[PDB]
């Protein structure tokens, strides 16, 4: 695997996939994505976005963050306590391990900087936003605890089980997403 990448040029590639497993796609997995659904669902994904990376050949990692983060689709505003993408690591112009943030439920464009990134999260577009904290972990790392607790699931039953969840949902309701106990890893 590669933790790192040689050139952006790889990264927009790492996305480029990743983004084929967008929902409505005819290559996108299953349970895929709910990209159209933005509310809660930021880590599930991003478990997803990893497997897509090793296919690259390539492991990415990940990173929560903390604090008010607003949003604004011009459909639907949305506010989250804490947000969680994947931490890139991809070769500047100057061949320098830096960090990006592949994360299409804020920049479908393209890749942002891991700041950037929180900056979308905390789009005061909405109004108040602000990062209280922020950290990041291994790829694997399904998801992470404020308590330096981190989870692993290799089977993406919650993962997966999240998603097919919000299968039909879409937009940012409803919101915040339903139950999911069903679920377990």
């Amino acid at each position: 695997l590669a933790s790192v990448i040689p050139d952006v040029a790889t990264l927009n590639s790492l996305f480029n996939q990743i983004k084929n497993q967008s929902c409505g796609t005819s290559t996108a997995s299953s349970p895929c994505i709910t990209f159209r659904y933005p509310v809660d669902g930021c880590y599930a994904r991003a478990h997803k976005m990893r497997q897509i990376l090793m296919n690259n050949g390539y492991d990415c990692e990940k990173q929560f963050v903390y604090g008010n983060l607003k949003a604004s689709t011009g459909t639907c505003c949305v506010a989250w306590s804490y947000h969680v993408a994947i931490l890139v690591s991809y070769k500047n112009a100057s061949g320098v391990t830096e960090k990006r943030i592949i994360d299409p439920s804020l920049f479908s464009s393209g890749p942002v900087t891991d700041t950037a990134w929180r900056n979308a999260c905390v789009n005061t577009s909405c109004g108040s936003a602000s990062v209280s904290s922020y950290a990041n972990t291994a790829g694997n790392v399904y998801y992470r605890s404020p308590s330096n607790s981190y989870l692993y699931d290799n089977n993406l039953i919650n993962t997966n089980c999240v998603l097919t969840k919000f299968s039909l949902l879409s937009g940012c309701s409803p919101s915040p997403a339903p139950d999911v106990s069903s679920c377990g890893f």
